[PDB]
This record gives C-alpha cells, sequence and structure tokens, in this order.
C-alpha cells in the first residue's frame, strides 16, 4: 500500500523520465518549478481531474505518466482522444478518480476530494460520537424502509379509488332496492288481477316490477344474478377498503418514525457540539505554532430540511488566519499555503488516510522556527507513511530521510530537467549550498548539525 515507481515522458521539462523511489519523507529540491511539475501536475493527472494541454510537452504531440505501486497510467493526447488506464487496459477516468483517491493525496485546491469535502469532515467528528451516528443511521434505514413500503400504496389509491367508488355505487344501487328472487313471478300474478278488474297500490306494483327488470339487464340476467353480484361487490369493496385503511395507519406510523428520526438528530448534534470544543483547541495549539499565530478556527452546523444522508445538520468548518479575517470557508476563500500546513497539522494530529500524501506550496510565507516546526511534522507523519513536497528551504530538505535533486542537462538540441538521489558527502554539499551560498565550512557545520 505505497508508491514505488514513477514513470513520465514528454511532461513539460521531461523528456522520458524513470525514478525508482522508496518511501518515508521524500524532499525535492534544485528547480523548484520543475519540481512542482513532476509530484503536484503529473501527480495530479493520475488523481485524475481536469487535463489542460498545457501539461503537455511544448513540441511534442503527446505526454504519458505511468505510476507503480497494481499500475495506473494517464496519456494525454493533443488529438483530442488520450486514454486512462488501471493496472490493465483502458478504464474510466471516473474509476480512476476513485481508485488514485485511495492511493495519492495532492494537498491543494485538488486536496477537497481528500480531507475536505462535506463526507470527510463530518467524519472527522462523527468518529467521535460513532454511537449517536449509528442511531441516526439506523432510523434513517428503517425510515426508508417505511417510505417503501409506503409508496405502493400509491399504485393501489389511483386505481382503486374510482373502482371503489364504481363499487358502492352499484352496492347502494342495489341495496336501496332490496331486490328479493322468487317475487316477480307471484308479482305478474298480482297484476294480472289488478289490471283484468280495472289504482294506488297499481303503480308501486308496476313500478316495482320495472325496476326489476332494469336491475335484472344491470348485473343479471337471473334476479339471483343480480344479489350476488352485489355481494361479490361488496366482498371486493371491503378488501380494498382492508387495503386503504391499512395503507393509512402504516402511513401514521411512518410520521412517527419520522419524528424519532428527529429526536435521533437532535441528540446526535448535541453530541456534537459537545465534542467541538475540545477538538478544535487541540489544533490551534499545534497550528498557531508552524506559524500564522492568532489564527481563530470553528466548527458550524446548518439546519438542513429533512432528514438527508448524514444528518438534518451540515458540518461546516471556519477559520480565519488574521484577527481581521472574520472567519470563512476554509477553502475556496482566505486560502493559498496556510491550508497545506493546517492539511498537515490535521494529519498528524488524526493520522492518514492514503499510502503516499503530497503537500504544495506549504514552504512559503513562513520561515525559520516555525519552518523547523513544519519540517519536523512532516518528520513524525513520514514514520507512519510516505511524504513527497517539493521544496527549497535547508532545515525541511535535510529532515527528509530520503532526498531527491532535480537539475537541468541539455540534450541537443534541446534544453531538459534531470533528477538524481543523492549519495552522502554530495547532499550534504547541496544542501549547505541551499542555505547560504555555494560551500563554506560554516554552511557545512550547521548543515550537519541540522542533519543530525
Amino acid at each position: 500500500p505505497r508508491l514505488s515507481r514513477l514513470e513520465i515522458r514528454n511532461l513539460a521539462t521531461i523528456t522520458q523520465l524513470e525514478l525508482e523511489l522508496g518511501g518515508g519523507f521524500c524532499a525535492f529540491t534544485g528547480e523548484t518549478g520543475a519540481g512542482k511539475s513532476i509530484i503536484v501536475d503529473a501527480l495530479g493527472l493520475l488523481l485524475g481531474g481536469r487535463a489542460n494541454h498545457d501539461l503537455i510537452r511544448s513540441g511534442e504531440k503527446e505526454l504519458l505518466v505511468t505510476g507503480f505501486w497494481d499500475s495506473a497510467s494517464r496519456r494525454l493526447s493533443s488529438a483530442g482522444r488520450g486514454a486512462a488506464r488501471l493496472s490493465g487496459e483502458v478504464v474510466s477516468v471516473r474509476e480512476l478518480q476513485e481508485w488514485a483517491q485511495g492511493r495519492l493525496t495532492i494537498h491543494w485546491q485538488h486536496s477537497a476530494v481528500s480531507l475536505l469535502s462535506p463526507a470527510n469532515q463530518r467524519g472527522l467528528l462523527d468518529r467521535r460520537v460513532t454511537k449517536e451516528a449509528q442511531a441516526y443511521a439506523a432510523a434513517h434505514a428503517a425510515w426508508r424502509e417505511a417510505v417503501s413500503r409506503l409508496e405502493r400504496l400509491q399504485a393501489s389509491q389511483r386505481e382503486r379509488a374510482r373502482q371503489i367508488d364504481l363499487l358502492a355505487f352499484q352496492v347502494q344501487e342495489i341495496s336501496e332496492v332490496s331486490p328479493d328472487p322468487g317475487e316477480e313471478e307471484g308479482l305478474n300474478t298480482e297484476l294480472s288481477r289488478l289490471s283484468n278488474l280495472h289504482p294506488e297500490a297499481l303503480d308501486r306494483v308496476e313500478a316495482r316490477l320495472s325496476a326489476l327488470s332494469k336491475l335484472k339487464n344491470k348485473y343479471g340476467p337471473t334476479l339471483e344474478d343480480v344479489v350476488e353480484f352485489g355481494a361479490q361487490a361488496a366482498e371486493e369493496l371491503a378488501g380494498l377498503e382492508e387495503d386503504e385503511r391499512d395503507a393509512g395507519s402504516l402511513q401514521a406510523d411512518v410520521d412517527a418514525l419520522h419524528a424519532e428520526l428527529l429526536k435521533v438528530g437532535q441528540a446526535l448534534d448535541a453530541a456534537r457540539e459537545r465534542e467541538a470544543e475540545p477538538l478544535v483547541d487541540s489544533l490551534l495549539a499545534v497550528i498557531r505554532e508552524l506559524g500564522m499565530p492568532h489564527a481563530r478556527m470553528e466548527f458550524a452546523l446548518s439546519a438542513l430540511a429533512e432528514p438527508a444522508a448524514y444528518g438534518l445538520s451540515d458540518v461546516l468548518l471556519r477559520f480565519s488566519a488574521n484577527p481581521g479575517e472574520e472567519l470563512g470557508p476554509l477553502s475556496d476563500v482566505a486560502s493559498g499555503g496556510e491550508l497545506s500546513r493546517v492539511m498537515l497539522a490535521v494529519s498528524t494530529v488524526l493520522g492518514a488516510d492514503t499510502p503516499s500524501v503530497v503537500f504544495d506550496e506549504v514552504d512559503a510565507g513562513i520561515g525559520g522556527a516555525a519552518a523547523i516546526a513544519v519540517a519536523e511534522q512532516l518528520s513524525r507523519l513520514a514514520d507512519t507513511r510516505q511524504v513527497l513536497v517539493v521544496t527549497h528551504l535547508a532545515q525541511i530538505a535535510a529532515r527528509a530521510h530520503h532526498h531527491y535533486k532535480v537539475e537541468k542537462q541539455v540534450e541537443d538540441g534541446r534544453t531538459v530537467s534531470h533528477v538524481r538521489l543523492l549519495t552522502g558527502d554530495e547532499r550534504l554539499e547541496e544542501i549547505a549550498r541551499m542555505l547560504s551560498g555555494n560551500t563554506s565550512e560554516a554552511a557545512l557545520e550547521h548543515a550537519r548539525e541540522l542533519l543530525a
């Protein structure tokens, strides 16, 4: 679960590069821009994201970046197609992203899809109150069950409604008349009597007979078949009614579960509000030291409508570098260098999620004791997992167990970059050079005292 080898072809100032790199703390010095191109832009390409053609070699047709830990690759073509690869063949970019975000971490705006988005932001806090979080997850799942069951009631609703109105209509039509078999046969006789004789009951008799005739034509034919059909209608209607009522009860129950999920969400919110104070104070104590003092930081929860996926409360993080910033979004507002450092602190104090992480543009706006604190932190983390960084500062470049130098060799008839490992005395020489100028007994001495 770590990086091992890196092959880059026709990228910017690079005319094919094969680097067998170990782990631990790897520092890149010399040509800092070239290093940024190697570690941020290229590794950036493997993690996915936008793919600007400017990254492509000056006078070349297409570039390629292969990494070996499983061997992922990314090829960009000025033609317009290019291709992404995982371990074997042509795979999807979305899948490249999903896979590599599990292996690589580049810190910067691209850090958003690492430690910075809503799910991992919430996770930092949610792994301090697992009980409440699982309680929410459970309530939400059961509620989703309820909603699933609850929807077939619409399918039933649309048709069963009209059908039921029909049934009831028929049943009432029959009920009002209240037909009875073996009635017309005598009715006809009585009619024979009344008409043959030849006034009050006559029209009542005729009316009843005609009624039996209509109701006979309706759901008949048989006088019995009518009442039969009425019974069938009664039954069906009863059943459908059972369905509906049942659905209703289930619905009320669902609302109850809703109330429950609400309560749980509230409890979780309280848990957060409780675990907020001790959390932030543990970071500032280490962040205000790595330069940037008087920094303010807090967590703010939003009252979002509904239950949602994680919770009815959104987890937001507010931060301010200066006493006049007024706080605000961690990234996407008041960002730059401080973010990478914050990422570092958070990392060491909490832990590393990916095999190899990289911090970009961190060693800026700072210097001195602070710089040494950041470097030392890079060490602390170096033990756990592999860390990459392009530095120009001396203590930082020295503290890195491994040290890669980025120089520039000219290959006819072009000028190219060229990186190499530092054997020992060479390393000391170059790092001393970094501190102060060139080679000097004082520089060598101080360097040896620092690297110790």
